[PDB]
């Protein structure tokens, strides 16, 4: 909602992160 230019995604580094995220996703995503 800002008006700042940060809505965006965060800088790509931090989509690194993001990353630590979706690895949670590996493995929650289906059952063995």
């Amino acid at each position: 909602e800002s008006r700042k230019g940060q809505e965006r995604f965060n800088r790509w580094f931090l989509t690194g992160m993001t990353v630590a995220g979706v690895v949670l996703l590996g493995s929650l995503f289906s059952r063995k």
